[PDB]
DNA sequence: GGCTTCCTCCTGG
DNA sequence: CCAGGAGAAGCC
């Protein structure tokens, strides 16, 4: 789950939690990436004022603090009709006053449920790069940040210090749309290439948001994917069979003709 | 930055 | 029949 998927979950849950009250949480396995925060256990009758996002983190605004939720590699969020019985990987619920439930499912348990009084200060949000859809992320910034790099552009795009929300899928997809070889040294991109890359990253992410993100009710974006997970298949633009490689042991996909 | 690691569930081979 | 793949900390 990357920024589009996380953004999709935020919009899907917002109209259901905003204005409603958390009676309490139900935890059936608190051993996530980190231990579930104490304060989540103690939650009692708290109204949700807002549902926001920072990077791949969802933020529930409560009066005295914030619930920080991360989906990791296999987490998801559902608002359930009512006292629907949980499944073995349904590790955390938010029992709402409106009779609905916020149900979190996460087989690998690489997700997280954390509490912070103030968003600012430290915690997992500190040191996060700029939002890619923000004006803070642009070609001149990108160019600036690459000049000292010594490695490939593709893993660099997936580095939250440079920018947030672009994970394995949209890193490969964005470079395709920009026509940039993922093995290209980051330092070797031109200001112009940086400018186009930042532009297509926004377009690609905004597109997947619009269609509910990628499904690996599911998402409708997997069918618009140009390169990710299409090894051997013909490039939708030129037919040359899609090539697969790896960066930091994550799969990366590209078209050896459309990308240079 | 690259590699490995947490954890469980399919599946391609 | 099953090893291998499927965010980001915490090493380097
Ligand atoms: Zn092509």
């Amino acid at each position: 789950p990357e920024l589009p998927e996380v953004e999709t979950s935020r919009r899907g849950i917002e109209p259901h939690l905003v204005g409603a009250t958390i009676l309490h949480a139900v935890v059936r396995n608190g051993r996530l990436r980190w231990p579930v925060s104490e304060e989540i256990y103690r939650l009692s009758d708290q109204p949700v004022l807002s549902v926001q996002r920072r990077a791949k983190y969802l933020l529930l605004e409560l009066p005295e603090g914030w619930i920080i939720i991360h989906l990791g590699m296999s987490g998801s969020l559902r608002i359930l009709p009512e006292e629907l019985p949980p499944e073995k990987h349904d590790h955390v619920d938010l029992v709402m006053s409106n009779g609905k439930v916020l149900r979190y499912t996460d087989p690998r348990r690489f997700g997280a449920w954390l509490w912070t009084k103030e968003l600012e200060g430290h915690n997992v949000l500190t040191h996060l790069g700029p939002e890619p859809l923000s004006d803070d992320f642009n070609g001149e910034y990108l160019h600036q940040k690459c000049a000292k790099k010594k490695t490939a552009i593709k893993p660099w795009l997936m580095d939250n210090k440079l920018v947030v929300g672009v994970g394995n899928i949209y890193a490969s997809e964005s470079l395709f749309a920009a026509g940039i070889h993922p093995d290209r040294l980051a330092s070797s991109l031109s200001l112009a290439e940086c400018e186009l890359l930042a532009r297509v990253i926004k377009a690609v992410l905004l597109r997947s948001i619009e269609q509910g993100g990628t499904t690996l009710k599911p998402g409708y974006f997997a069918q618009e994917l140009q390169v990710y997970g299409r090894k051997g298949e013909p490039c939708r633009v030129c037919g040359t069979p899609i090539v697969a490689t790896k960066h930091a042991q994550r799969a990366t996909f590209y078209c050896r003709q459309c990308q240079k």
